[PDB]
């Protein structure tokens, strides 16, 4: 077996030490010669690195490793790049989720404008990745499980059309764990599945167990009353609840749960605390949590000293990694190019639909024509981050105020024109300027 060169890009994330600790208990399938962190923010990495360091030399020592804020020194000899960035930090998606909110608009880490200016800000640091792996190791994959997808995924489908970069989310495998719950399965690898949709906003039309009995009748009559809620943190059990009402469109298919924010946007602003957002919850525990194990892991020199467990959820990363590395054709759900997949939709759409994963990337599997309910959100929904890309590239004002005045969460072209002027003054040191 051969063994693997890996460079993190956003290694001072607090998902970092989780990400780490999901890797060295997958060393049987994915072995590692070489694990190398990269950050903008070299002070924040240096806490991520040195109590990753003292992990790695407990569990791994043969594990090679380094931090840097020297792109050089980071791209230089890897396969893969995984990349978790969030340009902004936690400051910016505060402001994505609370400048929207004063103008009676839901704010969100990727839906409707907060996503919106998400995305603005992650476009040029994304392209800045995959020029740096290209130039420095050509032979690189890189795997963006970074957000928003759908806005960058379309940013690098026109930019970096031949870029070696795996678009995935993990959003449905979260979900599917929990219809393998719901079922009664041992878990979502004992399922085969059909699913279109844009990133963040899909639909399931088949789900079978692997010797194709139908799974569907009794996840209708279960999500009916309880959501993705299974029989087994406050934000998250509401919004797979409230799956209940969003299936409830089109009883055939299993909704991406962030369908709610486009279906109930009014609920979601009436739910909302313009004072506490997600980002105010997350800044006060998860981030200084990690920060707070991690300083104490490198203080007593031990990592019991701290409370970082295996990021379990992480695991569908290796997935695709060996997928790629051992060309396995596992088949999963990746965000590529329609170009026919989905018939009756735009070909240069950036769809969600399963892939056949080998050593040559994807080959998508044909969906063939949905029908016109799924059909008109999406194609208002792909126009929206079509005209955000085109806000991006043209530098133009008019395009960013078009998509936002398109959103299925905007109440109005007046709203998203004040909206945006607030983005903008929040923006000023990330987004390009727009004339
Ligand atoms: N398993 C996971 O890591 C996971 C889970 C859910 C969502 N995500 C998505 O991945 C992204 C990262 O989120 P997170 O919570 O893992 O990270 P985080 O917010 O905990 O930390 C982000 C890190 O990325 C760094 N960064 C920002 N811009 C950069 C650039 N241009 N170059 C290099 N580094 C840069 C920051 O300095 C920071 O250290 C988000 O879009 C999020 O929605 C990841
Ligand atoms: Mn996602």
């Amino acid at each position: 077996m051969k063994k693997f060169s890996v460079v993190i890009a956003g290694g001072g994330s607090t998902f970092t030490p989780g990400i780490v600790l999901m890797l060295l208990a997958n060393q049987d399938r994915f072995p590692l010669r070489s694990l190398k962190f990269y950050d903008n923010d070299g002070a924040r990495q240096e806490t991520i690195a040195e109590a990753c360091k003292v992990i790695l030399k407990e569990q791994a020592p043969e594990i090679e490793f380094s931090y840097t804020t020297d792109p050089q020194a980071a791209f230089t000899d890897v396969d893969f790049v995984m990349a978790h960035i969030r340009v902004g930090k936690y400051p910016m998606r505060e402001q994505d989720e609370k400048i929207p909110l004063r103008h009676g608009v839901l704010g969100q880490e990727t839906c409707g404008p907060g996503g919106i200016a998400y995305g603005m800000r992650s476009i040029g640091g994304v392209l800045e990745l995959v020029d740096y792996m290209e130039k420095y190791s050509p032979n690189a994959w890189m795997l963006n499980y970074s957000n928003p997808a759908a806005i960058v995924a379309e940013a690098t489908r026109r930019l970096r059309p031949n870029a070696k970069i795996l678009n995935i989310c993990d959003m449905p495998i979260g979900i599917e764990g929990r219809m393998a719950q719901i079922v009664g399965l041992k878990d979502r690898k004992q399922m085969r599945v059909r699913y279109y949709g844009l990133n963040h906003f899909g639909w399931w039309t088949s789900i079978e167990d692997l010797d194709g009995n139908d799974l569907m009748p009794k996840l209708r009559e279960y999500v009916a009353k309880y959501g993705y809620v299974p029989p087994s943190e406050a934000s998250w059990n509401d919004t797979f609840a409230k799956a209940k009402d969003v299936q409830a469109l089109d009883p055939q298919t299993m909704p991406n749960t962030y369908l709610k924010y486009y279906l109930f946007p009014d609920y979601v602003v009436a739910h909302s605390n313009p004072e506490r957002t997600r980002a105010n919850e997350v800044m006060d525990h998860r981030e200084k949590n990690v920060f707070s194990a991690c300083r104490a892991i490198i203080a007593a020199g031990k990592s019991t000293a701290g409370d970082l467990e295996i990021d379990e959820h992480a695991s569908y990363i290796v997935d695709l990694a060996t997928a790629i590395a051992f060309n396995t054709q596992e088949r999963m759900l990746l965000i590529v190019p329609n170009n026919g997949a989905i018939h009756n939709f735009d070909a240069d759409a950036m769809v969600e639909i399963p892939c056949l994963v080998g050593h040559n990337g994807p080959e998508p599997l044909t969906v063939g024509d949905i029908p016109h309910f799924q059909k008109g959100l999406m194609s208002q929904q792909v126009a929206v981050e079509k005209l955000v890309v085109d806000a991006w590239e043209q530098r133009s004002y008019h395009k960013l105020w078009q998509a936002i005045t398109l959103s299925k969460t905007v109440p109005s072209a007046s709203v998203a024109k004040a909206i945006l002027d607030d983005l903008i003054a929040a923006n000023k040191d990330y987004w390009p300027e727009l004339h």
